[PDB]
């Protein structure tokens, strides 16, 4: 049958699927294992079987939202190229709706943790680089199509990526000034300037 | 009376000044009040008279770095207006040197806690709003001086602020792609496109 390692991974993924919104909504500090156990439909003992503590569940929550974002991008892209593809990707990454604001809350919480840890950092650098790579393809396409000028693709990718990572913070913390509509306008005006 | 209150506030400021680098360097999770006490030259008993816990010291650490940044801006501005003034502010906010990378780590730790704490949220909003206000003045000045096109000041402020907040995360987490040089290049190319 399935190796125990794979089985335990599956269970962690299932528990995370059920718990990540609670962590996003309450924050990792207010979140506690007993409430997560309740919400995932597990006993306390069973939950401890799969997770060392809430820190590990924060890590897997970040894996969850990273994978979910990636899947939305892959499903939305179709045959898009250039700026059409870039807008599609950006709309999945930016916190432009309530589900994506919950994702932003998980990311914002994981980041300072990743600053002091390798395992916690690993899934992050890969996620960021995967997006950089796609963004660079799309921006080079735009450059060759003439939908943007003779841009410095590496620097433009970094500008946009940094802007969208800032949105995870400010879209949550200053939602008047960094509303969904404002985020979309910031993207449009940015690409217009290229 | 008043002298006692002033003494109390001065001591909190001194402890904060003595603690913030420790908090940036090890992170708020690994930091504890015993270690903060030792770096400030206090006993734990004595420290409990000024601070209730490490989260309050994180908040005052953020205020400390915000005040420090504002001082750097004020001093460096001189007679600068418009795009020149904007560049000066941005160089103090972005994590383009080692000390500013420490400041970035304070911000990154406070943000997710502010997402679940009214006082920390308020502290962050004050800093973000101060910078939005300054940046808007400079960009209006640029428009009035005829050094930019017909820019949407509100949106451009938001673009640049979000970009700079993302840098606080990526400057630490992806220091190759978000190096000091690349941050400066991001700023220059952004301003050039206005």
């Amino acid at each position: 049958g399935v190796p125990k390692l794979v089985d335990h991974d599956e269970r962690r993924r299932s528990i995370t699927a059920a718990a990540w919104r609670l962590i996003a909504a309450r924050g990792i500090e207010a979140a506690n294992m007993r409430d997560i156990a309740t919400e995932a439909g597990y006993t306390n003992g069973a939950l401890s079987h799969y997770f060392a503590g809430k820190d590990e569940i924060l890590r897997t929550s970040y894996e969850h939202i990273s994978e979910a974002t990636d899947r939305r991008i892959a499903e939305a892209l179709g045959d898009a190229t250039g700026l059409d593809a870039l807008r599609i990707l950006c709309r999945e990454v930016m916190p432009i709706n309530e589900e994506q604001l919950l994702e932003a809350r998980i990311a914002a919480s994981l980041w300072p943790r990743a600053m002091y840890d390798e395992q916690m950092a690993a899934t992050n650098r890969r996620t960021m680089d995967n997006w950089r790579e796609q963004m660079a393809i799309f921006l080079e396409q735009a450059r060759e199509e003439g939908s943007v000028g003779d841009i410095d693709v590496t620097i433009v990718v970094e500008q946009l990526l940094n802007m969208m990572m800032g949105m995870q913070i400010l879209g949550v913390l200053t939602p008047g000034e960094t509303s969904s509509e404002r985020q979309l306008e910031m993207l449009e005006q940015f690409v217009a300037a290229l």
